């Protein structure tokens, strides 16, 4: 629950991926400050050069660090499932191109929040925007729409990621997401709401490996009951 996130929490991220047969691994380390909604992470492709653009992996590479307003805390499924954790699965459909399917487990190893991911990508075009590395190294702001999934005792989400392309166009990546708690502990199943996300991608000038430095800010919104400063 909430008590596990009141301070700064170390994060580890591990990703094993296969896109069109290209096998790669990514490791990340950093920390999260859920009280402010802030993540700071650095990711390295430990197998060598990454075969897809780093921005395509941002959403896959810990929504338990979202800042939920006080009046919305009872709608925070992600923290409610901690420390035992949750499974997060997605299908990501790149318009006019291939698809990623991802399965991750997000849980605590003691003080550290760990996101361990398997990713499979298929049907990508060899000189599409992904395998052709035509996406700009930057990231837009989005809304993540959450609803409860009673049957699976978890949540579903949907959203559309917009990836800038180097020729000025936009590459859409449609996200379908399901989260299921690990084990049988009680959880908070929320009313419909959304996350508001913002991200900054950068590079470490002293890092020669293929890598991504990430700053991310996420808050929850879409419910107003109990937010008394809004009465005025
Ligand atoms: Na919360």
């Amino acid at each position: 629950g909430e008590e596990l996130f009141t301070g700064v929490v170390p994060i580890l991220v591990e990703l094993d991926g296969d896109v069109n047969g290209h096998k790669f691994s990514v490791r990340g380390e950093g920390e999260g400050d859920a009280t402010n909604g802030k993540l700071t992470l650095k990711f390295i492709c430990t197998t060598g050069k990454l075969p897809v653009p780093w921005p395509t992996l941002v959403t896959t590479l810990v929504q338990c660090f979202s800042r939920y307003p006080d009046h919305m805390k009872r709608h925070d499924f992600f923290k409610s499932a901690m420390p035992e954790g949750y499974v997060q699965e997605r299908t990501i459909s790149f318009k006019d191109d291939g698809t990623y399917k991802t399965r991750a487990e997000v849980k605590f190893e003691g003080d550290t929040l760990v996101n361990r991911i398997e990713l499979k990508g298929i049907d990508f075009k060899e000189d599409g925007n992904i395998l052709g590395h035509k996406l700009e190294y930057n990231f837009n702001s989005h809304f993540v729409y959450i609803t409860a999934d009673k049957q699976k005792n978890g949540i579903k989400a949907n959203f559309k990621i917009r990836h800038n392309v180097e020729d000025g166009s936009v590459q859409l990546a449609d996200h379908y997401q399901q989260n299921t708690p690990i084990g049988d502990g009680p959880v908070l199943l929320p009313d419909n709401h959304y996350l508001s996300t913002q991200s900054v991608l950068s590079k470490d000038p002293n890092e020669k490996r293929d890598h991504m430095v990430l700053l991310e800010f996420v808050t929850a919104a879409g419910i107003t009951h109990g937010m008394d400063e809004l009465y005025k």
